[PDB]
């Protein structure tokens, strides 16, 4: 099963119970961006992230009365129909908004049960996509595959070192390819204990597909209440990108001295066949559009894995 | 019966019936689509070989003055890049785009290819959240209809077209039209069956590599290349992996007869084989700029990956 998370006094987390963190349910966010929940049927903000006040500029008490359709009004209706009532916790709804406080802000929409999970965080507004997706296919052989991969995600993002991270058969980690910034480390060759991304971290990641720490020394910042109203139980945050990262996490990304870190999921025959896997040495919360073009290589890799180790075997 | 194809037109090659079909060499037709311009190059030097007879007109400059020239004096940002992404010996498949700001002709898309010894480099004009919302619609579609009908009429949204069909191929090559979008008025043609001579057994070898193809126009004439041989090796200039490829003859008299002025379709390819297509037309002639064109070639990308996943979760 799972502990009960920390602020429902559940058991702090050791090496001894890695596998029973509640990650999904930490009751916080990151704070480069701010999330409200809400209902599914009056559009009624039901929990907000104490800092929602910086992103939205609107007076704190304003926000948790208020109805969505007051709130975001040309959004609304679409949200309804984008995110039906029983659809999956996978899909996702996006749009931008050009939001008075500020400038431009990207917002992200899922659903789980009867609850609308938005998230909001700054945004903006060629080629490399399309001239990257013609390399990865005309790449020879799985390894060339992995090595044009993570060039060309480091080539994108300027991450300080990117690897393609294969899962064996019983769940060890190998680094099979790294781009990395000159002056590092490499990690390539090396091999990983299974413990290192417990069993409940490789679900949840077979079904949300991208996550981050943009800041390894960054605080947490609570939803209020932590609690869902609806339910009087926590609020599912797996979905969300937002979500804080676990603090043994943290301390692994630390102790290796990352300060930002990304991954995205490589998903072949529905399991979990290995990682793109990012690391800046100091905090850099990528933007959200380059982080959609990182959710696209990660399908196409997706299939090409497939089709190369398919002229192996 | 699979036969070898007959030489094209220009080389004293018969004229094609449906009697032989399968032959017709459809990937050197020696022409282009009159919506771009063509240039070939030297791959090694960058001197410019061959060039649509239309090209003056895009490109804003006279044929000797544009012969005279190498890619290196004529692309002087750009031909660095294309010598990097496109190293001797890489496959025909691989394609590098980028945006020129021409003086004559505004915002030109540039899209090269290497075919041998060969650059091929097509030029045509160019001018939110859309794609996004679709990657995730179409994964989150219950079942292979579900997603056949997400995935026509996203593609309707996005480019306006007046049919989207999703035509599947049978074990014999028959094709199937199995899920549609289609503008008011429009007759159905879901569930109807097409016999596998529709597209000959060359053109699905072609459609398996070069994964989309077009019509701009059914009654535009093609501009010839010029000179109509490569010459490099007094040979036809393979033109199958340039989109501004000419369309069979053969296959424009059977769109016009349909009342269609624009054509496009995309593969999808599963499992290296294909099995079926977004073919899309138009009553009008109509252009589909390249960057809009680029959001189909990566939808035809997801759905090949999500056919797969859906007749999986099928036995
Ligand atoms: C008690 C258990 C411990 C534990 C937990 C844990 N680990 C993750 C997530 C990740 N661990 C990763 C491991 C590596 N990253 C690398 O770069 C290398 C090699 C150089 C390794 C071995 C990775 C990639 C992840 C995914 C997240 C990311 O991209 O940064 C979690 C889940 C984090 C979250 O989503 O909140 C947890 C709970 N880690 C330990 O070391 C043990 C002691
Ligand atoms: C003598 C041979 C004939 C022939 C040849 C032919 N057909 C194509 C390409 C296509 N044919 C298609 C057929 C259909 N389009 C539809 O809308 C329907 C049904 C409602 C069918 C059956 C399609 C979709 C294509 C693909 C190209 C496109 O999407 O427009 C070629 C190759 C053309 C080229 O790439 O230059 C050829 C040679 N068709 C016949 O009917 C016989 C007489």
């Amino acid at each position: 099963p799972f502990f009960p998370p920390l602020y429902l006094g559940g058991p702090e987390i050791t090496t001894e119970n890695c596998e029973r963190e509640p990650i999904h349910i930490p009751g916080s966010i990151q704070p480069h961006g701010a999330l409200l929940t809400a209902d599914g049927h009056s559009g009624e903000v039901l929990q907000m992230s104490l800092n929602a006040a910086t992103f939205l500029g609107q007076e704190p008490t304003v926000l948790r009365g208020q109805t969505l359709a007051a709130l975001l009004p040309e959004q609304w209706p679409a949200l309804q129909a984008a995110l039906p009532p029983g659809c999956p916790d996978a899909l996702q709804y996006r749009a931008t908004l050009d939001w008075p406080a500020a400038g431009h802000l990207s917002l992200t929409v899922h659903r789980v049960g009867e609850l609308l999970i938005l998230e909001f965080e700054p945004t903006e507004a060629p080629h490399a996509l399309r001239n990257a997706m013609f390399a990865l296919e005309s790449a020879p052989n799985l390894r060339a595959l992995a090595e044009v991969a993570t060039q060309t995600v480091r080539e994108l993002t300027g991450f300080d070192r990117v690897m393609l991270y294969k899962f064996a058969p019983d769940a060890t980690g190998e680094v099979i390819a790294e781009a990395r910034r000159e002056g590092l480390h490499a990690f390539l060759g090396h091999r990983f204990p299974a413990s290192d991304i417990p069993a409940q971290a490789r679900a949840l990641y077979t079904r949300h597909l991208l996550r981050l720490t943009a800041d390894t020394r960054a605080a947490a910042v609570p939803l209020d209440p932590v609690l869902n109203p609806q339910t009087n139980a926590p609020t599912p945050l797996g979905g969300a990108v937002l979500r804080a990262t676990s603090p043994m996490h943290m301390q692994y990304l630390r102790n290796m001295g990352v300060g930002s870190s990304l991954s995205v999921s490589v998903v072949v025959g529905g399991q979990l066949w290995g990682l793109i896997a990012c690391h800046h040495q100091t905090p850099y919360v990528l933007p959200p559009d380059l982080r959609t073009t990182l959710e696209y290589l990660g399908r196409l890799l997706s299939l090409q894995v497939q089709v190369k180790e398919a002229l192996e075997h």
